[PDB]
């Protein structure tokens, strides 16, 4: 019965302050997703814990210069945080340096967009030039196409990539708002989708997933939690308890 | 150096054996998804390897009296393998006693039934008792019905039980047969139902999925090489090749 340090980032549904008339104290200042799962791990392992916001606001991603990671993926590499519970996509790279359990939802890359149009996948947009379209400068969904030997999306990226200062945007609340008042189509994870198009009713998903990948717990390399996180997950999993908190989180507010 | 032992199961289309007017050897009598998969992780851990057929048929549970385990768990409990390659489904009883790579391929329990017809869902079934459904005996499949606690499944469970003589069948050829030439939608794993629906046109998923799971490659408790596993994994995901893998042994002729 440890008492952890957790790192996270603000994210709705995953996690979010909550609503109130004074100041909450603590862990209460926050609700969410990833706060109730947070909650049922805890009660499972037997830990108390203090959250804390990452400290440079950021995911994680390697400066290809000097090759350091940042965000909550360095947190944890520097042994400042013992676990971080967020919308923190598994990939290849960020497992090499950290220990992540197994994953807590499942999702994929998708677009966001206005409703009523003639574009129906990546594909179109990456034929033309008149939308534009883009990602979050340094998440996981960016780093997909600035890799990607896929034709389309290394099509999809000469036009971002050259296009770095204006199509590329600092977070989730900026692409939202570019999608809303520009022709732009956001690049996102299809789980923040799903939650977006449930509130603001004239935008919609575009086309599939347009790959795969979970989020998963983080852990320092060779954490002795990572493994028990992810029977605890298991086990939350087959109780329906990870689709209860699922549809919680994400019962929009009546989209017609 | 040492060649590794890979135990398995002929389960189609991710493990069978290979037609072939040619003379094949060894390891290449076998052909499939997971053949694809492990011929790629041995290329890209550089290990060589013995694939072997269980000895007793089974994936593997656990004796309810005696507590033993059977199957390809018990080769990696015993050190009799070093790595299982089939579609083992990673469930909170075998993490317990396994290592699991992070998961190849994400799935859950879906409806197989016809197309056409107004039924969109698991509860569309549920209230009504003119269409019957069913399920493979003692299969994974019931187990979720059994334990569910959500309303919509324990009516479906009442269904299935009380009726079980009319409505459970002894292996999914005999439901999807039925589901053929009679008012009979059938529940099993998606991923059989996507191998069925592109080789029947006549027939559709109905809804989507009822829970979630992930197979994994299995690995003895503490294996070096599940670590390793889970980054070819990741690798692989992200390249696509997972994804062509996939469309390769579950592509059928086409439908309209
Ligand atoms: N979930 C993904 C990240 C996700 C999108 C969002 C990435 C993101 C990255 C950094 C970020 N930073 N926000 C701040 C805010 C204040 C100060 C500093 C940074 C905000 C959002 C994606 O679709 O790629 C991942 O795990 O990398
Ligand atoms: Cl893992």
């Amino acid at each position: 019965n440890r008492s952890l340090i957790v790192t996270t980032i603000l994210e709705e549904p995953y996690v979010l302050f909550k609503k109130s008339d004074k100041p909450l104290y603590g862990n209460d200042r926050f609700e969410g997703y990833c706060i109730d799962l947070l909650r049922e791990l805890s009660t499972i392992l037997g830990f108390t814990y203090e959250i804390r916001l990452v400290e440079d606001g950021k995911y994680g991603a390697q400066d290809d210069v000097n090759g350091q990671w940042n965000g909550m993926v360095r947190e944890l590499i520097d042994h400042k945080a013992d676990l971080a519970v967020a919308p923190l996509a598994i990939t290849y790279v960020r497992e090499k340096v950290i220990d992540f359990s197994k994953p807590f939802m499942t999702l994929g890359i998708s677009i966001l967009y206005r409703k009523g149009t003639p574009i129906d996948s990546a594909d179109d947009l990456a034929k033309q030039t008149k939308i534009e379209y883009g990602a979050v400068e340094d998440g996981a969904t960016m780093t997909f196409f600035k890799k990607s030997k896929i034709s389309t999306y290394d099509k999809m990226w000469a036009f971002m990539s050259s296009r770095r200062q204006s199509v590329l945007v600092k977070s989730n609340e900026e692409g939202i708002q570019r999608v809303l008042t520009s022709d732009y189509a956001f690049l996102m994870e299809s789980t923040t989708i799903e939650f977006v198009t449930q509130r603001n009713c004239n935008l919609t998903q575009i086309g599939g997933l347009i790959d795969s990948k979970g989020y998963g717990v983080g852990t320092p390399m060779g954490s002795p939690y990572r493994d028990k996180i992810t029977i605890a997950i298991l086990q939350l999993q087959e109780e329906g308890k990870l689709h209860m908190m699922k549809e919680k989180w994400w019962r929009g507010n009546g989209c017609p």
